């Protein structure tokens, strides 16, 4: 995250780091059993880690399980992005307190304007490579379709939205990837992709999750 703060520990309770013998993706838990990350998140071997603030150092108030399944969506495109959502399912299930908590899933979509929180351990720096051991968090408010698609001519779809601020400056950027970005508190979308991070007039991407919640809710009751 470039242009953030640190949230403060356990601020952002339904926030995962998902490792591979270290931190790669950051993910949502929606409920004790079920977390959504980015499809682009997908490795085999991968462990869940829940109450994390500081990603280098067990502070008492982590949960590690690993995951028994992974779903990607059925229509994922790797080359365009498109359908930017996976599902992993915990093999035990996680026990939900003040540190860790689900996100709600929306109702319906939100509205350019709305200002969302985006969070996670990606890298800090614009031009350069920083990576942060503490929890980062950005508000953000969601763009209008218009200047998302100028910004990314023909790369957008309907699945996707910008947020971010067009002046460059504040953004997600890798190793934020899976994560959240809750507004008015619903989980609304999955940090998914973006040019760089934080330049003028390349706002960050992410997966629209309201166009996905019948298909979230159907594939975790038969799984
Ligand atoms: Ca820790
Ligand atoms: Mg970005
Ligand atoms: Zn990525």
């Amino acid at each position: 995250i470039v242009g953030g703060y640190t949230c403060g520990a356990n601020t952002v309770p339904y926030q995962v780091s998902l490792n591979s013998g270290y931190h790669f993706c950051g993910g949502s838990l929606i409920n004790s059993q079920w977390v959504v990350s980015a499809a682009h998140c997908y490795k085999s071997g991968i462990q869940v880690r829940l109450g994390e603030d500081n990603i280098n150092v067990v502070e008492g108030n982590e949960q590690f399980i690993s995951a028994s399944k992974s779903i990607v969506h059925p229509s994922y495109n790797s080359n365009t992005l498109n359908n930017d959502i996976m599902l992993i399912k915990l093999k035990s299930a996680a026990s939900l307190n003040s540190r860790v908590a689900s996100i709600s899933l929306p109702t319906s979509c939100a509205s350019a304007g709305t200002q969302c929180l985006i969070s996670g351990w990606g890298n800090t720096k614009s031009s350069g490579t920083s990576y942060p051991d503490v929890l980062k968090c950005l508000k953000a408010p969601i763009l209008s379709d218009s200047s998302c698609k100028s910004a990314y001519p023909g790369q957008i779809t309907s699945n996707m939205f910008c947020a971010g601020y067009l002046e460059g400056g504040k953004d997600s950027c890798q190793g934020d990837s899976g994560g959240p970005v809750v507004c008015s508190g619903k989980l609304q979308g999955i940090v998914s992709w973006g040019s760089g991070c934080a330049q003028k007039n390349k706002p960050g991407v992410y997966t629209k999750v309201c166009n996905y919640v019948s298909w979230i809710k159907q594939t975790i009751a038969s799984n």
